[PDB]
Parts: C-alpha cells; structure tokens; sequence
C-alpha cells in the first residue's frame, strides 16, 4: 500500500533512493563511465537486457537515474531519460519515432532551437516538421499526414507564451494514433503536467526552470507511458535488430518509449547528460515548486506592473486579463502560465534595446528560467535564425523583449525594470 | 616554434581568465552568459562577434578541452560533444543528410557499428562497412552519395589498423574527408590528421579523459579538407543562419563551425564543462598515461602472447601481427593500449578469466588508468549480429584487455594468476 | 546611488559580478588553487595586501567570495569568511579573538559539535569557554571575566531550540567590550539577522540550510565590523608581525575582524572551503528564502501537529502557545523560529526509537537544514559526546527527537509522523 | 603479496560501490548519511561500528583518498584536511595542546613557518625552529614539552632533505613522533614512513591532486609511533568520547582515529568530497606525474646549473649539491621536481626572469602538472621575518621552480629564453 507523496516530497525525494554502500543522503555524483559487471554473465545480461543494472553512464547512471525518476515522477510518467540538453531531449522525443520520411506537426510557437532543430536539422534527416498555427486546432488536423509521428507544441511558446489547447490537441493526436509531445520546459510539471492533459511525451530543457540556477544543460525526456505504439510506429512494435529482435512494448509494456529511447538514441548517439549536471540539475528540482511558486507570483506581479506601464505598449502573459490565452491559462496553468512573458515597450525596438541595455538586476543572457531574472531580445537572440516569417509565426516581434522572471525581490525586478523604462 | 606535446597537453587552448586569474580552468557551469548589450546579443547570434552565447553552442571550459584536443591533433578546431557516440553521430550529421552514404570500416565498437547500421540509417545515412583491411573495398563501397570514410585508429576490439594514408587517399580521390575516430589512440599514439585524416573523433571518455570519469566526445577538424559540392551545406547559404557559407565565413573551420551552429547548437550533445574538466585534468597527463599504458600493454600482450593457456593475442606491437608494419608506420609509440587474447579453452576459459581477474576491472570502458577487461561479444559488440562481430574481429573467446597504467607486475600477475586457474 | 536590493535578490545576486573572461552568468567553480600574478611586483603586492585579488585558494576563492560576499550581505555584515565546516567556522571565530589562556562564554545550548569544540578541543589549546544557561542573561555577566574575548550563542539552540535573548546578551558582551558571536545556523539570515539584534560575528555552518541540500559542508565567519576592537583583541588593533606589523583595524577598518579570519587563520590553520562546495552552497542560497520559507511553515505545521498529537509528551518549538521562548521567537524570528524542533513521544526513549525507526520519509541521519526532513535522537548522536550533565544543560533530554523539517509536503512528513507514532 | 605503487595509486582505497558498481568514485557530496537504526545511529556515533556519519568526520570519496595515501605512503590510516596548513595543523594539535612544544626545522613553508611561529604560537604551541642541517639542533631544541619533530621532506623552498632516519631517532629517543611534511615528494619519490616518520602529512594540493585544482591536505599515521605519556590524549580517556582511550579502541590507530574524531569532527577542517575526487583523479596518475616533474627537474636544474646567466641553482640532485648524498639516500628518485635557482644579477635579474617566462606560470603553488615559478622572498615566505626567510633558505634573488611535466624543451626554452633577456 504505497505513498501517494505530494509534489514538494516529490521533487525533494522522487527517485532518490539510500545507495546501499555509503547510505549518502545526498544523491553522489556517480562521475563514472562504466560500472563493473560481477561476472561475464552479469556482463552479458546486462547488454542483452536480462538485468537491469549500470552498465556504462552514456546509457544510464545512477545520479541521472535519480533525475529522471524524480522529473517522470513530477511529470506522471512511467520513465524518463536525461539527455544533454533540452535540444537533445526534443531530438530525441522525435528521433525516438521518426525516421527519415517520416512528419512531425509542430506549433510554429516554438524555442528558435527547436523550430531550427525541427526546420534544419531533422529536415537533413528526412524528418519534415509541419509548422502550425497552434490556435487552430484544425491546422494540427490538417498537417497530420499517414506520415506523422508526433504533434510537438511547447506549454508556453517560447518566446509567444501561448498555451496550445493541449487536450484539444491531444485529441487530434491520437485521433490520429500518434503521440503528443509537450515542451513542458517554460512550465515544469510544478505549474503543468502536460500527461494529465494528453501529453504521451513530455521533454523539457531542464536546462531552464526545471535545473532553475543557470548552471548546466540538460534535457529530458518523459514518457507517459500512456501512448499505444502501433503500427505508425514500427520500431516500437517491431523486433529490433540492434537487441537481438527486442520488443520494446514487448519487454518494456508501456516503457516501451522510453526504453526505446534510451537504448537506441541514447546509448547509439549519446547526448547523455552528465551524472554532474544530473546532480545540479537534482539540486534546482528540489526547490522546484518553491522556485516555480516565486517565479509566477513574480512574473505575475511583473506582467502586471508592465501591463498598467506608461511606456510598455504591451506585454504578452497569459495570466493578464484580456490575454487569448487567459482561458487557456487558467484552464492549464492555474498556478501560473510560467514566469517568462514578453512585452512591447513603447519606442519599439529601439526602446527595447534601451531598456535591454538598462536593466541592472535582470541579466541580458540567452536562457528561461534561471532564479534570476533574465531579459533578452528574442528577434535578435534566441530566435535570430527564424526567417521574419518564422519568427511572426513563433510570436516573435521587433519591439519584443522576453523576461524570464526570477524570483528576485519583485519591488527589485520592477524597480529594475521601471528604471530601465524610465530611461 | 611550436610547444611539444607534454606542453600541449597541459596548456594548449587554456588562457588564464582575466578575472580570477585561476591557473585551473574554471569550470563555468553556466548555461548562459551575460550580454553586454542588445547589439553584443545580435552579434554574438548574428555570429558578428565571437564570444559565449549558450553552454549547448559553446562553454569556456570545454572550449579549453576542444582547443587542447584540436592542438594536440593539429586541427583548427573541436567540438566536444556529450559522448564519443555523439561526436561521432555529429561528425558524420555534419556532412551526410538522410539518402547520404558512408564508409565505415566492419572494424568499429559496437556502439558506433549500431549507431552506424541502425540509427543513423533511421536518418537516411547508409554506413556501408568495408573490411578495412582491403583498400579496394573502400574504394569498391564509395557512391556519389558516400560523403565520408570512417575508421577507427584501433578497431574496437579488432586492434586493426587501417591503412590511414592510403584510404585517407580514398576518400580524398572521391572528394570526401576521412573520419578517423582517434579514442584508442590518442594524438599521443596517433595524430590522425597527419596522415590524411580530415576529421578526427574521440570517445573522450576512454584515453583522453583517462580515468574513466566522464562521457565526452569531440570531434576535431583538421581544416584541411576543401569542402565541395558533396558538402552543400558548408559551401552554400545556411538558411538557419540567414545564408551564412561556413567556407566563407569560417575557411578552414567550417566543417566544425558547422557542426557546433548546426548540429551541437541543434541536437545539444553538448559536454558537461565539469566533464570538460575532468577530460582537461585527464588530457594533461595523457602523454604519460598513454606511454605508460602502451608500455604496459606490450607487456602485457608479450605476456599473454607467450603464454601456454593463451591461444592467441591481437596487438598490433606482437611480432606476426597482421598490423605490424601499420604499428610501426602509423602506431610508433604503441599501437594503443587495448588488445585482445583468446585463452586456450575458448569463450569458457574467457568467462573464467574475467571471472578471476581481481585487478583487472571487468566493465565497459576502455582507456582507463585502470586495467579494463571485458568479453566484447557478450558485451561491447552484443548488439551486433555473429556476422557483424566477425567482420568488427569480435570473436567468442575474445577478452579485450584495456591495459591500464596499473604496475605491470600486477597486471601480469592479476592475469597470469587468472589464467593459471584455467585447467589446460 | 547604489540600489538596495531585497532578501531575495541578495541570496540570488549578492557578492556575484559577472567575469570579464566568460560573462558567464551562474558562478564559475574556480576549482583552482592559484592565481596567475602578472609581474614580480603584482605577486609581491598580493602578498603584501597592496594589492586586492587573487593569491591562493586557502587565503581565497572567487567562487568561495561570492559566498562569502552573498553571506555578509544577507546578514548586514561587511565581510565573511567560508570555512571547510561550522565547526572551523566557529573555531575560526573564536581563534581570531581568542587565543591560549583566552575564556569565551558560551550559552550550554549548543550543537554538541560546538560544546565539544569549546569544551575540550579549544580547552586543550587554553581557551577555557564558560558554558551558561543562556535563558539566564545574569549567567552571561557572571561568567564574563577580565579574560572573556566573546560570547558564543546559537540564534536556536542545537537541539534546545532556545532563543537566547540576542539584544539582551549583546549588550552584556559590549558593555564588557567583548563581541558577541551567534551561530545563526538554524536560523539562516532569512529567519534572524544576529547583526541586527547585537550580533558582531555570525557564524554558520552552511552545511544546513543556507547550504540546503545536504551536500556540503561549510563553515562561515560573518563580520558585522560593528565591533569596536579594544585591548582585549590586541592582535586586532596591535601590529600582526605575520603581516610585517599590519593593524587590521588601522587596514581594514571595520574589516579588521574578518580580514585577519582570513589572513590568519584562514591562511595559517586553512580551514578553506572548496570552491565546489561554495557553488553548492551558493545553489542552495539562491532559494534561501523560499526554503526557508517553506522550512519554517512546514516547522510550525508539524510542530502545531505533534504539539496536538496524544502520542506526543512534548514538543519544544518556540512559536508554540506556551513555549519559554515564544516571545523571543516573536521578537528575534518573527518568520518563524527555524524548522528545527524537538518532540518526546510518550513512552520516552522506546518510543523516540520506535518513531525514528518507523518514518520513512524523514531521514535518520546527522544534519538539520536539508532540504529533507530530518530526524534523530540527539542524545544518543549530535550530542553523544556530552556528559548526562552537559546534554541536560544543551536542552538534551532521553526521548527527545529532533526534527529538521524539510520542505517535503507537510502532509507526508504528517504523515510520516503519525504514522511512525501509531506504532 | 602487495600491489605495487603504480597499482596502489589508481586502486588503493578505492571498492566498488554495491549500490551503482561505479568504477568511479563517487562524489559522495552528502553531509550526512542515513542510520538504518537509531541502534545504528547510537552505535556510529559511539564508535560502536564503522560507517557513514557527516561528511566533516568522514566521506566515502575522501575515505579512498585517505586509504590511498595511507597505502602509499604505507601508513595506517589518513585523514584528509581542507589544506596542507589544515593537516599540519591537525598533525601538531592532535598531540599538542597549549603548553606544547614542537621541534620543527626552520627550512618550512612560509605558511607552515607562520602557522608554526604565529597561529600555534596563540594556541600556546612553542614551535621551535631548528637548522635542520645539524641533527644536534633538534635534539637540543627538545624539552619535555617537545610532542614533535616536524620537517619537510624538501624545504619549501630551501630544498634540503633532512636527514630523516637521524632526525627520526632523535624524536624517538625522546619518545615523540617525527612528522615529515612530504609534500614536495609524494610517496612516489619519497615514503617518509620508511624513513622514521610516524606522520606524514602532505598538502594534496601540491603534487598528490597534481593539477592545481584542489587545495587539500591529509595526515598519514603511520602506525608506528607507540603514544606514551607525552601524548595522554591519545593513552588516557577521552572525556568527549566517554573515556574512550583512542590506543586501546584504534591501536596502531590510534592518532588517525583522534586526529578524525577530535580534530576533524571538532575544528572541522574537512576536505571537500569533490576536492577528494579531484585529488583522486591526481593520484591515480601520481607515479607518471612525479616520475616526469622529476626527470624535468633534473634537465631544467642541470641546464640552469651550467647557464652563464645563472649564479647559483639549489637542488639536492646537483653535483655539489650539500644533500645530494640525501638526495641519494632518501630520494634516490629525484629530490621532487621544485628547486630554487637565482639568476646573475640578483633580485632585479629574478624579477625579469619571472616576468619574461611565457611558459612557466607566476602563481602561487608547486606541484601542479604545469611549471611554476615565483619569489618565495616576495610571496611564498613574504610573511617571515629576513631572519626567517634566510633560516628558510630563502633569498632575495632566489626563484623558486616547480617543474611541471610539460616537454622539458619548452621549458628550457622559457627559462632560457627569459634568461637571455637578463644583460651579462
Ligand atoms: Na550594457
Ligand atoms: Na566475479
Ligand atoms: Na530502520
Ligand atoms: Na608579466
């Protein structure tokens, strides 16, 4: 009759369990490539499967193991595994069930990296990544082909904080037997399990909010578990020659996904985190909802502030009234639709550069969800190699400057900010 | 006038910060850096300036590492990556796109002969294996669409040493760069781009990093290949860089200021700067840690190959070894430090000597200081089918030996009293 | 017109600049031991102290100095010193003004660690420490002697959770022209600035919560360099001839204190913390206050909850009704008097074991300020060492549980609790 | 049947975790440690059972570090410290207390000399300083309150080698341990243990961690030294462990085990598990780093020794040198890898040097991988008195070296190089 522990247990306690050896409170960095094999046999059982164990840390290591238990635990999900960025998680989300030939319906409200990773580089594999408008649900529908493997939207576009209707879109998805795949990184599973609202599949740069201090690169993907792979998804249903004709919904039931993921992308092209920053990324995981807590009161109070400011023409958060995606927030994201949120100074791009270039206290850097407050450009930034077509599509726009509201003093961040516009 | 290696290895690529003076690399765990300006941020994407956007693109600590290890091999430039598997995926996404072509040699660690045959196939790259030892069959394998050759140094577990130049002029004939992953070697024992390589990778994780730490990768440009039509996509507009041509913007660097724009930036099989740091503190001492492990394995090898209970023993360095006269051309110093004995009694007589090896650790890994052992087929090569292990010299009785820098004495007698426990 | 950052921002920004060399924005892990001198003439200057900057990461550690910055500015001090632990951060706080044949008074209620350091290892280098019922300010005065050189309280006392009366007891150490030293372990600078109330010289171990996590031991010496350094502390105000007659005061002014810390016993004795565990300990500071936000309002949930519990004798926490220390607590901790707190089951000792063998959500180990809750019996742990006598005198009794609780759920440390007292 | 010191270096102290199989050490970056048991709580906290119990006491990571050094320098136990300073701290006030005595050489550390003179001097510790060079010295300086003989194996930066066994004799005589500072040689170039040492300390941050990372210190008991009435501490009850009586509980133990507990736990000068893992990752290449810092040593010293621009080169491995019989009789390996050297033309020529040297790094530390070179006078000893500076043998032209492992010929050349800068 096990624990249900709430989510503040959870990201202190998920998946971190008393190492037998040194009984460590703390999760060790297991800073190690390789793990011995008792014997040839347990060796040879652990390649061929037969025993779960560590074998060689780009596969799995135990401080990651911790992380990905802990964040497929936030998330509900059955598995999880690390990558070494959120780039690699979303490659691998995809590459995971598409090959060459295959499609991906997108939101064009995505990250510059992954719109660039979908447009660019999964291209050059084959993979065609339909962009659509994610506030019609009939362009989810219409771009999904017999040879789509996924729909992919983030929680909260980056940089256009729109919340994709994800049940709605959910439902398109497997309407059409294909998996839905949540960007939950603006979110976390603190402010939106996307598996509760039909994400099969989330991924998240833990990178940002999840990590939350800035300080290392990483991804992740979570699997529900909840996705019947069929026949759209062969590699997942059929033997696989790399493992001796290994099933993965075979072996590994609703693990499949994962198990998958981790076997074939992770250990054959090995963005695998390191077990370090598995441990920093542990450290922001334990604060998360306290962070995440801070962060939307913050970026509330922030949205706020901007959205009654003289000289800000408009600021683009879903939790402000009148916002298209308020309904949605409050649907979703009821805690918060994140703490990243955009707005339009008066003055245009010029005044954004000015005020970009004024902030003290917000850090003018490429990176969400830090604890500090962090203020970019998204034009000329994060989203600098969308196309201007793109970029209008991603939400992006000239006089746009993007906070990711830390959870600094708030009376600081606007002081910070009310400065920086009075300037 | 140029720094030797020893030097190399200790500096190259490694400036003190003007801030903290700290003779150590730091190790900036940091995804992000401060942009002194709206106009520095454009610059900085807008590849206008030089400088640290975002640890996925680039990292100051693992910049050290990829200085150092594009010094040590004399290219332009490296990218870590995550792992060996990445550098590799990266070095061959960089050139070849789905309905593109590679050459690899048979003789590969079963992670890239996977990667190679299953994952990147997924990908529309169709790796077709050679048999390395046959320079036609290179030749015979190559297409319009092959956009690489890819070899080991050192065959994992087949110590097989392809015959750089002559395929290196292979690839070179058909306009395409010879990848020579470089993790058994090393550029103490091998310096690939000195002998036609034009890309070079690494597992990190083995020799370089040396202590069996850390899951790195990276991938070194020698500059030297003059990208062409088989390589659109460094010789013409990038639309994701607003028609940046890397030959034009980067010259000699443009496969590797490609692959960390397009593939690290993309894919993020970044490093972790702290594994950048501990691959450093491994890279500094590699010149000693690799004579002492090629010392040591010819030992070692010399012992097992005179051994009664040994049947045979696959170092290039042992007299009658088919890669002999390519360990004395290329491999010099010692022909890396992995080899591979059969014990008389077969597969069985290998499980007893794993299972009775006390020093020796018995893990996946090679390229510790520790002294590694491990039966490829059961493990490393498991994925591959019997056919493929064969054509990778993976063979049932095989004990790959990655010979650390333990005492040799140990070492010998950690084996011999292993193999002295096997009934004749 | 420098700006005056709140709390918040402090524990997230204080004492941090970014580096000129990388921008990076997260604090670099300077894991150096050296530091490059430009010239002769720069080296010697370093030596010299003409010359700010880097020497050698025993004497200090950008990395560490962030930290060291962040610390003093969250207490209002004008300097810190990171040690390895608490335990040097308070020998070092002693040592600095204390010297053989030198008396420090000290409240008995103390982490056993302290009672030991002062009562036998700083005994044996001849600094006799006074132990005096801290509930007793007479016992202060009493104590006090031509030779007393401070007086040494925990902000709450290890594990008696007593609130010694910090304004009170600091105007007994002043008008002796002694420095008053408060442990602010249990508190952290979020819950009780000592400077603010008295306190010259703060001392953590940031090992509990300023750290967090559970990851790190750490020490550290805040100045608040309000101390006017009298003939008592001649080798503050008397030429150091280590220094070739440097006067601390006449060089660092308020400084004096925590300069000489550093470049005495810092240097000499070189208690230094790793640059990693400051990185540790600065991740765990960026979240202080949310922690310990949270800390103190799960403290006083649990605490209200066992305080109500028929299982539970008693429960020490100051901000129960009834508490001796309540309107200390409401004075000194307003925020809530730390989330360290004790109980006795009924059934005493038997029970206490009983409990602490049955949680499963509280750790049993040796650490308070983990993020993680924690549990342990002092008796027969953190105050082992101490004589029957000693450990009564430290508020520790036979069936006394302490508990640091954590920022878990308080419904499952609730729930671990009562699950533990219902066998 | 014992490892040898190659094996010792990657292996010593270091077990396979149960848990995860690591090959690795962990970085056990915990504080704490969970207690299955109040029983087990109450039983490690009473010294009942061996185990876990806060990172201040004692840390996996840093407990295979102490194992390490332990098993190289062939001692007991060890107990690892935040610093160098923090293990010879702990080394004296483990048998110090105020009152005491220590007999040290002059030829010390500056920070060693000032902790000594200064610090210890607070704590009532009367550390009398004598020329090691003259084996009556120490015995003279001896009293009843002597609880020590403290030297370094090679002066920082005098160079001198005590000799060890006759000083060894002296302190046993008097029934006092012989405490060797041995980090200028490693257990790679030097077992003070072998040589009549009781206590070893090092600071790891030298050459045992060997990059410059990590400041740490350890404390190596040999075991050897029977505690007697001069050390009550260690023979008599100890009132903060109930009456425990550390010879009786520890035996051979017993100054590591009070060291740990009294020292470690209460002062709390602990060394970081990540510094620990860090270190490791030095030792584990301890014998190859040593092994080159000392043939470079010898090939830079000799080249400065025969240099027209240079007056005067102090290392026991030189012809002529005063210790070179010591050299050959303690360090037969090489007299470690630092030695002084002073320029013609005095303090100002030593300067131009220092600054001219584009290779060699200007930093405070010896015992990195990289070359290193400063003016004690200036910094490492600036604290001393002249008087002191001069019984440390340091001088005002002097330059300290630290002989890294990089390619000897850029070494040469850098010094060369910055010498031929200095006028005739
Ligand atoms: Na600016
Ligand atoms: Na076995
Ligand atoms: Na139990
Ligand atoms: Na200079």
């Amino acid at each position: 009759e096990e624990r249900k522990y709430g989510f503040d247990t959870l990201q202190l306690h998920a998946g971190q369990f008393v190492d037998r050896e040194t009984k460590s409170r703390a999760v060790p960095i297991y800073q190690t490539t390789s793990y011995i094999f008792e014997t040839p046999e347990e060796a040879a059982d652990l390649f061929a499967l037969k025993k779960a164990g560590n074998i060689y840390t780009r596969i799995g290591n135990p401080t990651t193991d911790v992380l990905e238990k802990r964040i497929a635990a936030l998330d509900g999900g059955v598995g999880a595994v690390a990558t070494s960025s959120g780039q690699a998680a979303i490659t691998y989300a995809i590459l995971n069930i598409a090959r060459s030939g295959d499609e991906v319906v997108a939101a064009s409200t995505l990250y510059g990296g992954t719109y660039t990773l979908f447009a660019h580089t999964l291209r050059k594999l084959g993979i065609t990544v339909k962009f659509v408008n994610p506030d019609y649900l009939e362009e989810f529908e219409k771009a999904i082909t017999d040879k789509t493997k996924a729909i992919f939207v983030e929680t909260l576009g980056n940089p256009n904080i729109n919340i994709p209707d994800f049940e709605a879109i959910a439902e398109i998805a497997h309407k059409h037997g294909i998996p839905f795949i949540v960007d939950n990184t603006f979110a976390t599973p603190y402010l939106f399990r996307p598996i509760e609202h039909g994400a099969d599949i989330v991924v998240y740069s833990m990178t940002k909010f999840l990590g939350g201090h800035g300080t290392s690169i990483a991804g992740i993907v979570v699997d529900s578990g909840k996705f019947e792979w069929n026949e759209k998804f062969p590699d997942l249903i059929q033997p696989d020659p790399s493992y001796h004709g290994l099933i993965y919904t075979k072996e590994f039931g609703n693990a499949a996904y994962i198990a998958k993921l981790r076997l074939t992308l992770l250990r054959d092209i090995g963005a695998c985190l390191s077990p370090f920053n598995s441990f920093l990324v542990l450290l922001g995981v334990e604060t998360l909802s306290l962070r995440m807590q801070k962060h939307v009161d913050n970026a509330m109070k922030l949205a706020k502030f901007l959205n009654d400011h003289p000289k800000v023409e408009w600021v683009n958060y879903p939790a402000l009234e009148g916002n298209k995606y308020y309904e949605l927030y409050k649907k979703y994201l009821p805690k918060g639709p994140g703490a990243i949120f955009t707005f339009g100074p008066k003055g245009g791009y010029d005044a954004a550069k000015k005020i970009i270039n004024n902030v003290k206290l917000f850090s003018h850097l490429a990176n969400v969800g830090d604890a500090k407050s962090l203020i970019i450009h998204p034009a000329s930034t994060t989203h600098q190699q969308l196309t201007e077509e793109e970029q209008r599509a991603a939400g992006v726009l000239p006089e746009m400057i993007r906070l990711s509201v830390g959870i600094e003093d708030i009376e600081d961040l606007i002081y910070d900010i009310e400065s920086a516009l009075n300037k």
